[PDB]
Order: structure tokens, then sequence, then C-alpha cells
């Protein structure tokens, strides 16, 4: 049958569910990476093999290749880099099980800059999309406008991004009649948008400090701007977020578990989030959603979600990856594992 058809799908996914790991991390431009990425990429409850890893980074380390090399080395030879992209120091890397490269369309990327901050600094989005068998996926990572009082600007970051991301292009929309011209996130079966959205907890440092003294997370989240704005429909229309059971992932003193003890007294906040949307209700099942407290090189902790996503058979008359991946990186990862 077709490379991307029902027979192949049966061989590789009898239950038609794909295991996806999606993470976002703001690195604060740090030069030295954590000693081990094992706790980042293989979290404790990730007690089963992931099919796809998608890693979005904001304020990324200058040596993008070294970061990708360490990811490749940690995942090991069962995974290959299906795609990676950069828009300034905003990065995204997509690693997939090597036997699954055959079922992917060509991978397409797009970028949007939503705010010029200075001559050398901007905020924006990086989107990567491809079809897997017959099901299309769109991954967007973003760094939104910063500041407690800048919700209105964050709304504009959302709107500018869904209006401007030029995806898909060569690879056909899988359900075009369902698509809207004004929102790129309507053009795909499964959408994940993860980043430093910079939404904060309202109420001020003193009130949030009081709440953090067991922590009642639900009560804490009553102060979250992002849940508030999503609830009234002003942002991320059609998206959901998994339940949060972890503590705020920002702002931390470097290398420590204490929240910003400088005079600026930034209110601990859930700046880093993973959101999902699907064309078909129920296609995406969150399995776990958490931060990685052991990664402490940056003022932000990484945040990741594990998901199970439904996939459907496809056809071969689209532009195909057909075994295309970063072979040089793959070899570098092999080389590093021989060394260590
Ligand atoms: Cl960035
Ligand atoms: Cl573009
Ligand atoms: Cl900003």
């Amino acid at each position: 049958g077709a490379l991307l058809g029902a027979d192949e799908l049966a061989r590789y996914f009898p239950d038609r569910n794909v295991a996806l790991f999606v993470a976002t991390w703001n690195m604060q431009g740090q030069k030295e990476l954590p000693p081990s990425l094992d706790e980042f990429l293989l979290p404790a409850e990730a007690d089963y093999a992931q099919d796809l890893y998608v890693i979005g980074v904001q304020e990324g380390c200058s040596d993008r290749r070294e970061w990708e090399t360490r990811l490749q080395e940690t995942l090991g030879p069962h995974y290959v880099l299906l795609s990676s992209a950069a828009h300034g120091v905003l990065y995204m890397s997509l690693f997939i099980r090597r036997d699954l490269i055959w079922f992917c369309s060509e991978v397409e990327c797009s970028t949007v800059t939503t705010r010029i901050v200075s001559q050398i600094k901007t905020k924006g989005a990086l989107g990567i999309s491809f079809t897997f068998f017959g099901t299309s996926f769109l991954f967007i990572t973003s760094h939104f406008t910063s500041g407690d009082g800048k919700v209105a600007e964050r709304l504009l970051d959302y709107t500018r991004t869904v209006q401007a991301l030029v995806l898909p292009r060569n690879v056909p929309d899988t359900n075009p009649y369902r698509s809207s011209a004004a929102d790129v996130t309507t053009r795909f079966d499964e959408v994940f948008w993860f980043g430093d959205f910079n939404f904060r907890l309202s109420g001020g440092r003193t009130v949030v400090d009081a709440l953090l003294c067991v922590v009642d997370v639900p009560a804490l989240l009553q102060h979250d701007q992002l849940i508030r704005e999503m609830r009234k429909g002003s942002i991320f229309k059609g998206f959901q977020e998994p339940d949060i059971h972890f503590l705020p992932s920002y702002k931390f003193d470097i290398g420590k578990d204490t929240y910003d003890s400088t005079s600026k007294q930034r209110t601990p906040s859930y700046t880093d989030r993973v959101l999902y949307r699907s064309r078909h209700k129920g296609d995406i099942c969150p399995v776990s959603y958490s931060s990685c407290p052991g990664i402490k090189t940056s003022d932000h902790r990484p945040v990741y979600g594990l998901f199970r996503v439904k996939v459907r058979p496809g056809r071969d008359n689209i532009p195909l990856a057909a075994g295309k991946f970063d072979r040089e990186l793959y070899l570098l990862g092999i080389k590093r594992r021989i060394s260590a």
C-alpha cells in the first residue's frame, strides 16, 4: 500500500496513537549548559518511549549547534533530527524515532517578528509544520512581550502570529474547508504552541509570597493572567492547557530554588506554558504536564507536556521527507556517545 497508508500505519501504530513530548525553555542566553539533559528529556513519569520530541528555546545559547548536538546525544541513535529552525535566539528542534522518518511530509518553517525591542532584540514566533501519515501538525514556539502590565501587548503578539505565520505552503492542508485565512492554527489537525508567553500572577510580590507559604496551587492559579484571558476568549482561541500542578517556573535566582531575591522582587509566575488545539475534539490527550526543577542554569525552569495524539492514514501524493534528516548531527551524536 501507500507509504503513508493504513497498512503502514497498522504496522507502526496499531492503536493509532503517537506519543509526543513538547517542551519550552527560556535559557536566558546562558553559555554553559546543564551537566545532564537526561532529566529534561527523560522525565520520571515519561515511563514509555516518545515517538517525537519537539523542543522550543527562547533566549537560546549562542552555540545552537552544540545544543542540538547534546540533544541528539541524549536521545541517542534511535532518534534523528527531522527539522530545526532558528529566528534569532529563538530555536526549535524536532527529533523523531528514526523508523518514523518515512511517514513525514516535507517539513516547512515560518517566522514572525511581533515586536522590535531594540536594535539587537525582538519578540516573535517560529512555526514548523509537517503531515504525519494523514494527520497534519503545527508546532509554534514564541517569546511574547515581557512585563506585568503588558497583557494588551501579549494579546497583539498572539494575533500578529496567527495572522502572519505562512504555513502550510507546499504541503496541502488536510481539511481546507475547515481552515480560516485569519488564523494559521485553524489549518492543521493538531497544533501545539509552547513558549515564554510571559503571563504573570497578579496581586503583587507580597500576596504571591504569602500564597507560596503545602502550596495551594489551584488558589495560586486564580491569580494567573493567562487562564483569565483564555477564559474570556481574548487570546489563544480554541486552545486548551493541561491542568497545572507544579509551582511557578520563573523567576529564580541562578542555580538556586529561591525566587528572585533581588530588589526588583519579580512576582513568581507561570511564564512558560504548553497549549494545544485540534480540529477534531479529543484528538489530543495530555498525559503529563510539569516543570523540570533540576535544570537550574537559567532563571526559568523548562516546562514540558507529554501527550498522546490520534493519527489517521494518509496518501503519498504530497511532498515527502522520504528519509531526509540531519545526518551530520546524527553522526556527531554517535561520535559523542563513543567518547563518553
Ligand atoms: Cl528569544
Ligand atoms: Cl515565513
Ligand atoms: Cl518585550
